[PDB]
């Protein structure tokens, strides 16, 4: 019974924990801020095939973390998340991409570029074409999400990484 180790990375504040908790626990809690990384594990059915999804919500803190390096090293696919209301997080997407391809020592590896917080329409600084242009440049899928209820593409984001892994 296959296990897909997934890693969520991206700048501080982009929604990594929000997206993750929305996926597993089906909730949005504005006040929830975990300082340290959490992992999560659930059976899940993607296109009629069950899998265990084993997901790390990375915490981007400066200190060394044993768990985090394990997941980075053994991970099957990454979600690279930025926030559409934080232009810096989008500029810093290159850091993450580059980081993932070194740890893995590969030319490509299963990733999705995740443009989050698209409910905050009046604060949107990164446009849809900008994000798609950048997806294209790395040749990886682009998806827009919102962890907030009712969420958008949160389930699809996770299943789509699995899909990417599977059909690779
Ligand atoms: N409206 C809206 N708020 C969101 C969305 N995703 C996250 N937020 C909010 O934005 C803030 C930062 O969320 P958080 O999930 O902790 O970000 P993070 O990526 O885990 N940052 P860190 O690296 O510090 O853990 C929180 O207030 C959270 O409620 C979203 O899609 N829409
Ligand atoms: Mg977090």
């Amino acid at each position: 019974l296959p296990t897909y180790k997934l890693v969520v990375v991206g700048d501080g504040g982009v929604g990594k924990s929000a997206l993750t908790i929305q996926f597993f626990q089906k909730i949005f809690v504005p006040e929830y801020d975990p300082t340290i990384e959490d992992s999560y594990l659930k059976h899940t059915e993607i296109d009629n095939q069950w899998a265990i999804l084993d997901v790390l919500d990375t915490a981007g803190q400066e200190e060394f973390s044993a768990m985090r390096e394990q997941y980075m090293r053994t991970g099957d696919g990454f979600l690279i998340v930025y926030s559409v209301t934080d232009k810096a997080s989008f500029e810093h997407v290159d850091r993450f991409h580059q980081l993932i391809l070194r740890v893995k020592d590969r030319e490509s590896f299963p990733m999705i570029l995740v443009a989050n917080k698209v409910d905050l329409m009046h604060l949107r600084k990164v446009t849809r074409d900008q994000g798609k242009e950048m997806a294209t440049k790395y040749n990886i899928p682009y998806i827009e999400t919102s962890a907030k209820d009712p969420p958008l593409n949160v389930d699809k984001t996770f299943h789509d990484l699995v899909r990417v892994i599977r059909q690779q």
